[PDB]
Order: C-alpha cells, then sequence, then structure tokens
C-alpha cells in the first residue's frame, strides 16, 4: 500500500479538480468495469489528452456516490512505478514487489489497481521489465486493472499479444472538441483563479485554445490550454512589482505563447489583420524584384483568406512558372520568413520514381512503427499550418499529378498510415523551369524563329487541363530588368561588407566593377543562380589570400577598379 | 543535514551571482505556477545549473527579484550525509519527515536537491517500503513542497522516459553556455580564492585570453569549466615549472602554453602563426600529386577562406565531393592534404554504411543503448579530433538516409549523438569521395574519322545525388584524366619507391632517361589512371630484379643498369654486382 497512492481516500480530502466532459467515457467505464470476465478496462489515449484524469473520475463518482452499489463500496488506486524500481537494481526484485502489493489488494474485494503509462511495464517495446506478473491477475479476475496506454506501442504491445488484448477492452479516448475545452478551462477557472487572484476573461481563455492548437503543435490541446492558462496567471501574478495587475487580457497570454513557440509576439499574436494588410510591405522590403508579381500574388493571398465562402479546399494553390533562381524561391522563403512558418522544402525532380512516389507516402522497405512514414505525409502532419515548397514539378512521373489533384479537389490524403491532414490551412507552391526551356532552344531551319509562346499553352503541354481551372491565378516571370539586377549586386556586397566589419577590416568598390559584374553573372537561361558563383570566386579568392597574409592583415582600406581596355578587375590593397 | 542558502548569501560564502536573467524569470515563473511548480535544470557538466540555486537565494537577500520571491528561505539537501547519518535502523524515516515538518505547513518554503537522478530512490536495500523521490511526492502533488532539479541532458531523458508522472510535475528548463563577457565576470569572483591559494596574481589579460584560448583548442570541456581549469593549473604551474625564477605573475604567456598541453596540441600553435602552413600547402601537394593543378587552387582556395573566416562561421570549413576517373589521385590528394596539415586524418568507408540497418552505428548505438558506449563513430571521432579531415570513400553507395545527415552539417556544422556527447564540424573539413565519373566511353563514334564524344559534365551526377545536397555544397571538385606530359613524373616517383624498397636489399638502381619515356607510352591507359604505372614497374622492373635477388647475382646486393637498345624497342639490363 505504501506504493500505491488511494484516488478515492484522495477524492474525500480534495485535490482532485471537478472533471468536466467525457460523460460517454466514464459511463463506458464503468459498464466494463461491472463485467463477469474481461473486467480490466484500457484506455488508449494520446498525451496530454486527459486519460490519466479520467480514471480519477471515477474515484470521485464512487465519494459521490453516482454509481450502482456494486462499486458504491469499491475503492481505487494508482501504482507507483517509480516506487517499484526504486533502488532495486536487479530485475525479479521489482516482482517481488508487485507480488506483495498483488496479496494485500487481493484480499479486500472490490479494489481496483490503475496502472499509469501500463505500456512501459509490459513488452520489451523500443526504449527493463518482465511483464510475467500482468497476466496471471487478468486471467485470475480477482481485482480489475485499469491500464493507460498510448495509441502507439499499443499496436506493437497489446494487439501483438492475445492474451494481453483479450483480457482488456478497448476504450478510444480522443481528444476533446474545441468547444468542449473551453468549458472544461471555465471548470478549471476558479481553482486556478483562486492562487493569484486574478480574473480572466471569456475572450482570452477561448482565444488561448484556438491559438495553441495552431501555433505549438507539439501536444494536445487540453494539456497545452491548462499550460498557458496557468503560465499566464503566474507570470501575471508576479510581472509588475509595483503594480498589482489583478486583470488580464489577450496581451499577456500571447507573449507567454511565444516565449514557449520561440517565434516573434507579432506573428503569434492575433493580428491577422495588421499582417496581411503589410503582407506586401515587409516583402517589397527585403525583396525589390518582380514588382508586377507582387501586386497579383500579394492580392491572392488576401482573398484568398477569406474563402469566398469554400474552406475545405486549400487557402493557397497559386502555381509559379518562369527561368529559374529569378525569383521563384525567394518569394516563398522570404513568405514564410514574415510570417514566421516554418518551410518545408520538397524537390519533385528527386520524387521522380515510382518508388519514390512510395517514400512520399509510405516506406518501401520494412519499417517498425512506421515512425518515418511518408516522406511529405509526415511532414504536413508535423507542421500543418506551413507552406509546401515543390520544385521541378515538371519532371514528375504521371500517376503523382493525379495525387495532387485529390489534394485541391478533396482537401485530404489517406495513406498507408491512414494520418489525416487538415490541407484548409496548408498552402502550395511550385516552380516550373521547362518554360524557359523552350526559348532556349533552336529550330530545324535556315532562319531562326521567334521562339516565345503564351505561358498558357505551354502549362497544357506539361499539366493536365484539370488543374488551371482550379487555381486562382497564374504568376509568370519573363525576365529580370538591367536596372533589377544592378540593384541586387549592391545588396549582396553588404553581406561581404558586414561579414569584414567584425573581423576589423573596410571595404570599398568602385561603381564600375558593380556594373561590370552585373552582366557576366547573371544569366538569361539561369537567372541569377550562376551570379552567386561569378561573384564569389572573383571578389572572395583575392581578398580571402591577402587577409591571411599580406598587407590586409589589419586594417583593410582596399579598392577596386578595372581597366577599360583591359575589361578586368584590379584589386588595390593599402597596409 | 540540510543547508540554508538565503542565510549562506548574508555571510558572504557563496559568489553573487551574475547574468542568467533568462534562466531566473523562467525559473520564478514556472515556480510560481500552481501545478508544475517544480523547475528542472537541464544541462551539461559544467554548464553552471549548480551556481543557479545558490545564485538565486543570494538575489533574494537582494531584493532585485519580485516581492512574492522574497521571504522565501531556500534550503539544500546533501545526497552522502542524509543517508551516511543514518546508520542505525529506521532513522531515516523519522530524520527525512522531521526535515519535511520544517518546509510543511510554511507557504514560502524551498527546496533544492542537485542531482535530482541520485534521489529517484535512496537509503533503502532490502525493500522498497520508502523512497526519497516517492516520499515527497504526495506531499509535494498537493502542492504544500516545491523543489528545484538539475541533472545532465543525456541523463535527463532517463527519468522522463521511464516516469512519465514525473516529468508531468517537472518543468524542463534548458540552459546554455555562458557568454564570453559573463566568463570573464564570473572568474573574476573565484580568482581570489586561486590566486590565494598558489600565491600568485593573474593579470586581467591573462584571464580573458583563457576563455577564448581554450575553447579554440579544449573541446571536450564546457566553458566555465574550461576557463577554470586552465585557471587553476596555471597558478600551479608557477610554483612548480620555474626552480629559480618563482614568478608569482600569470601573464598570456603562461597562460596560453597550458592549453597546450592540455589539448595535447604544438607548441606555439596558439601564436596562431599559421600563415607559413597555407603558403606552401599547395606546392606540397603538387609536389607529390601531378595532373591535378586546378585541383589544388580551388581546393586550398577554400581552405584559406575558412581558415582566414571569410564565410558562415557554422558553416565547416569545406563541403567537398571529390570526383572523376579511378586512379587520377582523388583519394590520394586528399591524404596527402592531411599529411601536409600535419593534421591526423580520420577515413571512414561507406561501403560497411550501405544499408540502413548499419547506418545506425555511424550515428548512435544499436537497441542496446547503454549496452554500447560507442554509440555514433563519427562523433567520438571528431569529438577526439575536432581539427581532422574526414574521408567517406564511395559515398554515393551508401542509402540516401545519411545524405539526409551531411544536410545538416552544412546548414549549422552540428550533430548530436543519441547515447553521447555534441559533435561540431566548424573546425572539421568535409570531403567525400565518389565514382560517378568513372564511366568511360569506351565506344567510338561510327565514321572513317572519329570525332570527340564526350559525356556532359555534372549532369549524370544530378540524378545519381539529392539534388538539395548538391545545392548545398561549396564546390565540386572533379579530377581530370592524367595527361601524357604527367605520366613521366609519376614513373619518377615509383623508382624512388622501388629505390627505398631496393635499399633494404643493398641495391641501387641506375634508370637511363629513356627506359622511362618507353614505360610511360607501353603503359599509358586513361581509362586505368596511374594504376598501371605500377603494373608495367612491376612487370618490367620488379620480376627481373627478383629472380636476381633470389636466384642471381643480386643476393648480395649491388648496382643495375637499365636501358633500351633503340634497334629492338626493348629494355635491357644490366647487373654488376
Ligand atoms: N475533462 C478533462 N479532460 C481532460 N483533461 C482534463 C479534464 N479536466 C481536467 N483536465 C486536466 O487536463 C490534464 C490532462 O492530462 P492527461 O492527459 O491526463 O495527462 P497524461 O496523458 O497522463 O500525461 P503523460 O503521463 O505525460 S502520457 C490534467 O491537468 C487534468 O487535470
Ligand atoms: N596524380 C597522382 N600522382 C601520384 N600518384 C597518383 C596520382 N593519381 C594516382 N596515383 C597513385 O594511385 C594510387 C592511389 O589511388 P587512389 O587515389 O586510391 O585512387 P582514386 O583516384 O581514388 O580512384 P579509385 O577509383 O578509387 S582506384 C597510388 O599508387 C598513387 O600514388
Ligand atoms: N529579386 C531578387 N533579388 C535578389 N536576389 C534574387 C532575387 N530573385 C532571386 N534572387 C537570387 O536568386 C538565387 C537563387 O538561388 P537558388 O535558391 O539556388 O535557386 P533555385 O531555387 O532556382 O535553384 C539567390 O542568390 C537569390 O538571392
Ligand atoms: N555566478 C555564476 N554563474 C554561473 N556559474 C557559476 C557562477 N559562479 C560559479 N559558477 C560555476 O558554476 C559551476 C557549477 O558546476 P555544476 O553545475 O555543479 O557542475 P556539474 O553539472 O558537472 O555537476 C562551477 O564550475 C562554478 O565555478
Ligand atoms: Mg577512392
Amino acid at each position: 500500500e505504501n506504493f500505491t497512492t488511494n484516488l478515492n481516500q484522495l477524492a474525500r480530502v480534495g485535490g482532485i479538480d471537478p472533471l468536466i466532459g467525457r460523460e460517454k467515457e466514464l459511463e463506458r467505464a464503468i459498464q466494463v468495469l461491472c463485467r463477469r470476465r474481461k473486467n480490466n478496462p484500457l484506455l488508449v489515449g494520446e498525451s496530454g489528452v486527459g486519460k490519466t484524469a479520467i480514471a480519477e473520475g471515477l474515484a470521485w463518482r464512487i465519494v459521490q456516490g453516482d454509481v450502482p452499489e456494486v462499486m458504491a463500496d469499491c475503492t481505487i488506486y494508482s501504482l507507483d512505478i517509480g516506487s517499484l524500481l526504486a533502488g532495486t537494481k536487479y530485475r525479479g526484485d521489482f516482482e517481488k514487489r508487485f507480488k506483495a502489493l498483488l496479496k494485500q489488494l487481493e484480499q479486500d474485494t472490490n479494489s481496483i489497481l490503475f496502472i499509469d503509462e501500463i505500456h512501459t511495464i509490459i513488452g520489451a517495446g523500443a526504449a527493463v521489465d518482465a511483464a510475467n506478473l500482468i497476466k496471471p491477475l487478468l486471467s485470475s479476475g480477482k481485482i480489475r486493472v485499469i491500464g493507460s496506454t498510448t495509441y502507439q506501442e499499443f499496436s506493437n504491445i497489446f494487439e501483438k499479444d492475445r492474451a494481453l488484448a483479450r483480457r482488456f477492452q478497448k476504450i478510444d479516448i480522443t481528444e476533446p472538441s474545441i468547444e468542449e475545452t473551453v468549458q472544461i478551462i471555465n471548470g478549471l477557472k476558479p481553482k486556478y483563479e483562486a492562487h493569484h487572484d486574478v480574473r480572466y476573461t471569456a475572450k482570452a481563455v477561448r482565444a488561448a485554445v484556438e491559438l495553441a492548437v495552431k501555433y505549438i503543435n507539439d501536444r494536445h490541446l487540453p494539456d497545452k490550454a491548462i499550460d498557458v492558462i496557468d503560465e499566464a496567471g503566474a507570470r501575471a501574478r508576479l510581472m509588475p512589482v509595483s503594480k498589482r495587475k489583478k486583470t488580464v487580457n489577450v496581451a499577456d497570454i500571447e507573449s507567454v505563447v511565444a516565449r514557449i513557440a520561440r517565434i516573434p509576439e507579432k506573428s503569434v499574436s492575433q493580428s491577422d489583420r495588421d499582417t496581411l494588410k503589410n503582407l506586401g510591405d515587409r516583402l517589397k522590403m527585403l525583396v525589390f524584384g518582380q514588382d508586377k508579381a507582387i501586386e497579383a500574388l500579394t492580392e491572392a493571398i488576401k482573398m484568398a483568406r477569406a474563402g469566398l465562402g469554400h474552406e475545405h479546399k486549400p487557402v493557397g494553390s497559386f502555381l509559379f512558372a518562369g527561368p529559374t533562381g529569378v525569383g521563384k524561391t525567394e518569394v516563398t522563403v522570404q513568405l514564410s520568413k514574415a510570417l514566421g512558418i516554418e518551410l518545408l522544402r520538397f524537390d519533385m525532380s528527386e520524387y521522380m520514381e515510382r518508388h519514390t512516389v512510395s517514400r512520399l507516402i509510405g516506406a518501401p522497405p520494412g519499417y517498425v512503427g512506421f515512425d518515418q512514414g511518408g516522406l511529405l505525409t509526415d511532414a504536413v502532419i508535423k507542421h500543418p499550418h506551413a507552406v509546401l515548397l515543390l520544385d521541378e514539378i515538371e519532371k514528375a512521373h504521371p500517376d503523382v499529378f493525379n495525387i495532387l489533384l485529390q489534394v485541391m479537389d478533396n482537401g485530404t490524403l489517406t495513406d498507408n498510415n491512414g494520418r489525416k491532414a487538415d490541407f484548409r490551412n496548408v498552402v502550395l507552391v511550385m516552380t516550373t523551369n521547362a518554360g524557359v526551356r523552350e526559348t532556349e532552344r533552336k529550330s530545324i531551319g535556315l532562319i531562326h524563329q521567334d521562339n516565345s509562346t503564351d505561358a498558357m499553352e505551354e502549362i497544357k503541354k506539361i499539366f493536365t487541363p484539370e488543374f488551371r481551372n482550379r487555381l486562382d491565378n497564374i504568376i509568370w516571370f519573363d525576365h529580370l530588368s538591367t536596372d533589377v539586377i544592378h540593384q541586387v549586386v549592391d545588396k549582396f556586397i553588404v553581406e561581404l561588407q558586414v561579414q569584414l566589419d567584425q573581423k576589423g577590416v573596410s571595404l570599398e568598390v568602385s561603381q564600375e566593377a558593380r556594373n561590370w559584374l552585373a552582366e557576366k553573372g547573371y544569366d538569361r537561361a539561369m537567372g541569377a543562380r550562376p551570379m552567386a558563383r561569378v561573384i564569389q570566386d572573383n571578389l572572395k579568392k583575392p581578398l580571402a589570400n591577402e587577409l591571411l597574409f599580406g598587407s590586409l592583415v589589419d586594417g583593410g582600406q582596399v579598392t577596386v577598379a578595372l581597366d577599360k581596355e583591359k575589361n578586368e578587375l584590379t584589386y588595390g590593397f593599402q597596409s
């Protein structure tokens, strides 16, 4: 009895919060507990769902007396695994303690042993135990045992074995709905408020549940809700030393979630109106190229968030096309950086093999637990509120395109694992380099002919006609201009200047050098991708060599220019 | 048994806490909570987590923290005294319970137990009737008692997985190494003890230098301990190293040589006079490798950037994917690179780790996580030698899972072992050799006159290697086929190899200049690289010499002359003995 703690006695003295909800799940446990055989119940639920608390609720019902007379005199106990494994150091010493407790429980009838995290004690698992004594107590039917096990590790421990599954009844314990969860907070509000004497507004508690699931995406919302609430209350209790701000507002809860999320407060805060209003301004600040596309794309985002009365379909389905590395990927990453979401990257070129298609929605080789599962489907579940970047969509197998249609139309994807993804919030973007390839090729003729083709016709050849109708608007990048590329060179050198600033050496670049580096580095076929290679090997190699051994060890004071006749850069350094 | 930290601060025994404001504010907030009111400080050995519990009490007397946290006296338990003190039977229950009574009935009672893992169960051998962890859990569940934890990163995982209930009650707190500015400030508080005990005086430049010198060279130890370890050793050095000088002052020179011995690096390396090392590095490779001048330029320039510091500091010094034909010395140049640098080279074969089952071994231990300490083979190598050349032969053959791991190294240059210490590639040069370019265009173009049919360069490798991996790479060093003129230089070094072998047997070999030309042309094969030179030398020079060394005049050793007659275009050898 020393190892275990009587929950029934605990309720009499208090300290158990009144359970709210889960009336059907709680009633189910009592029904199975009254069975002649297989009375032992199981609670298959994820961490934070509230599977441990529902068992506590049963003890409260017994003390309250709102149960049949059979269970009115019954008692419940909670097995402490830590107490049993405290200092034994040998497997089998633990078992002796378990046997002694079973005899103590067996003498008195109407005793229930609530084994929390039953999966740990039974089964070999992955990351110890014997599991020899759990089987006889189940087959003997003397004392009922309530076992809480997660969905994961239950299929590999209970379904694999007949003895444990046969004596245990499975109770699906799903996460509560948003409406149900906010009601629970109201039930628990008097206990938390009494601790620090602060009053919570209805808006803040409702916002906490809604925002927590959207941003945290780590554990289930019931546990997350109580954490942010208690954290905000504790923070509010001691945040101002001089001022006792007994009142609470949405401002306080926003900062608390930002700290654990480690994301800027502005993004975490429910400032969707503010962020959407300045979405273009923030994006345009860092990147000043392709303003025409930004204006069309920025407006498409604001209207997309509204949904036009249709929300089941994915909010974002914009497709981008044009020359490679001319801003197709910069806008996507900068869009995520401004929003603060975690950008995901997948190259369809890599997934151009039928075996690779299976990798996206599962694992061809045998895996244990299917933890890796699909390369993309699992990532979507990990971060549903994040943008999905696809590269070289043109070079993909035909079957892959069929799967894409289901995402935009059906709004959900089913794979071998069976996990569901809420594509409503999910956004999608793609980049197509096929269009630039068509203009690069030369016709089979004595005199070449204009290869410029309408962007719409090019897509029809490589993409099915059943996709452009479901899309919002097509954005195409034709080519950069001299004024845009020239300005970009100035921005890129700043990174080198910032890098040199910490080292303690200054740098000076002539305007003529900047103009010359732009024409060579920029390529129509390859966009701005070779510009980084051209500019880096040109500037980095001479400066790096001199900086180590030479006059530029300390001081800097460099000068760069190019002779007109030579048309080649010249580097000057001052000690 | 227990010592009041709050009162110790008034006496002044504990040094005043500085910095770590972010950690402290987080701790008071979680402790303030109704539930989950037990902060757990998780870190590593030397991070300074122990000084936060003692440092926290110091702030209470000062009054900087909120009034609610004020008026709370923090006590500290003793792991050894409590267990050792209860030699008699049944004393532990009354003693631990009597001690609990002091904290009980007091809303402001606070308690700290360093190394919380030690008290998972304690003071009982025969039975588990009373447990240190579970004796305080029922009362703690009601919130009467609030405690503070302090455990290591790896050890925290054991309690977290084994006991989910305890994990809920304890709120994990991430601890990080203190800033360079904070480190020097902390050493000033400790400096009186070390300087007084050793009868030495530490200069302001010496203490500051140790912080940057140790992190640069010492690897396994952590920065607070690293700075304090060298300071203790540095003072001791003054007493014992100089017999007659008996210097009582610790200078930067006195506190930098110790870091060299502690790190087992060459003396004067802390001086950072690496300009000469990089000046002749390029020539050193060309002298032993002929025909890859282009690779040396691109390869040397990149290493120069990293040593010069022109680049992402987190990113490793270099990322390279050696590729080309067989026998072009892609592996040889890599080995010679380490020798010229004078840095130990760690070679790893990816063929053994071709499949996922063996990929574990490289990054972690097998299912017996605690059974085998080796864990990840790559991490301990870097930990043992943070400055090293890592060779990965036949990288393409490996499973794509390893490629995913390499992306992280290029992104931030960090890797974490499942059961071991942390490792970083900031000071490690990544070089992996692939055989994607070994394809040979054996077939020739149809027609009376052959035409150049060269496979497109770097296009095929795109399919073999993952696309995202290629984008992160700095440069790909392709190895061109050996030129005919280059062959002559390769032959010359093979004679030196043959010569040293012959010297052991007492034979001296003289080879004419025309002899080298014949061997070079006969054995020229671009498809087989330089390897045929060893075969033609083995076939034309070693074979006849072997017969004479065992069955002829060379049993005792002597002069040998090699030449070829123009009339027959065949080599003729002359033995003198
Ligand atoms: N009706 C309710 N439904 C769910 N949770 C509730 C409810 N009422 C209160 N809670 C609280 O919500 C939290 C639920 O935690 P649980 O999901 O039971 O934890 P757990 O799954 O046992 O955690 P582990 O040990 O980490 S798997 C506790 O703080 C409960 O007291
Ligand atoms: N450029 C070179 N200079 C000197 N020796 C060379 C050169 N290239 C190859 N060798 C010789 O080739 C042998 C080493 O071959 P490796 O460098 O291991 O082959 P590799 O270039 O990695 O190609 P494979 O496909 O792995 S055989 C030694 O005998 C070297 O001396
Ligand atoms: N508007 C722009 N302003 C500045 N740089 C740009 C702009 N658009 C594209 N770039 C540059 O184009 C390059 C794209 O590189 P990368 O991401 O490898 O291209 P890709 O995704 O086509 O393979 C980066 O250097 C990026 O900064
Ligand atoms: N004000 C301070 N802030 C942080 N650390 C400090 C401070 N004062 C001293 N220290 C250092 O804190 C360290 C505590 O080490 P500790 O956490 O006990 O190590 P371990 O985790 O290996 O047991 C000591 O090295 C001590 O010098
Ligand atoms: Mg090789």
